DNA sequence: TAACAAAAAATTTCCACCAAAC
DNA sequence: TTTGGTGGAAATTTTTTGTTAG
């Protein structure tokens, strides 16, 4: 299937490796503290520890990492180039999605505006509480019926709160893009 | 970032259809 | 073209608590 899946994965390095083996000794002495509070202890216990005790972990790592030179060298060995490309795709696709969720996340903490509703929209807002069919997918396949069943008389009030609602998106984005410059994010703006 | 855990919280998904912005 | 919008239940990903080092 995918070649990074078995791709060979880094040894842990110290506090990892001290993590890994505390955390079951702090969930047997603290079964109904969240997971969370126990890591931000066991991290206090590390910082606490002595050098000397804490390089006992990194040499470890450090001799696991030796391993792993071995293993990944010899995976990289045995695979084709078409097998090394699809490697470094998965990568790159690994990278884009990552950055591509982190930008909706911040635009969401920013208060984006949400899009302007089409009268489609503003039809499946209204009329699918009381669609036929079990499945949400069901329910959706009657509204979609229903539109394109729809005169242009009939679809007239839709395409009115459409109507509206594209001048919301537009007074909306003006305020929000306004904002975004006094606080120094023209790189939000649209181009178009 | 990618290495560990592990379950909470956030986000996508499934179906279609639609439109703004690139 | 891509993205995100209408619906919500279920599936799936990201985050939460941390440090390390290639």
């Amino acid at each position: 299937s995918s070649v990074l899946a078995s791709c060979p994965k880094k040894p842990v390095s110290s506090y990892l490796r001290f993590s890994k083996e505390q955390l079951p000794i702090f969930k047997a002495q603290n079964p109904d503290a969240k997971t969370t509070e126990l890591i931000r202890r066991i991290a206090q216990r590390w910082r606490e520890l002595p050098d000397s005790k804490k390089k006992i972990y990194q040499d470890a790592y450090r001799a696991e990492w030796q391993v792993y030179k071995e293993e990944i060298s010899r995976f990289k060995e045995q695979l084709t180039p078409s097998q090394i490309m699809s490697l470094e795709k998965e990568i790159m696709d690994k990278h884009l999605k990552r950055k591509a969720m982190t930008k909706k996340k911040e635009l969401t903490l920013l208060g984006k505006p949400k899009r302007p509703r089409s009268a489609y929209n503003v039809y499946v807002a209204e009329r699918f509480q009381e669609a036929k069919g079990d499945s949400p997918q069901e329910k959706l396949k009657t509204v979609k019926e229903n539109w394109k069943n729809l005169s242009d008389s009939e679809k007239e009030l839709y395409i009115q709160h459409a109507k509206e609602d594209e001048t919301r998106y537009h007074n909306e984005m003006k305020s929000w893009e306004e904002q975004m410059i006094e606080v120094g994010r023209k790189d939000l703006l649209r181009r178009t």
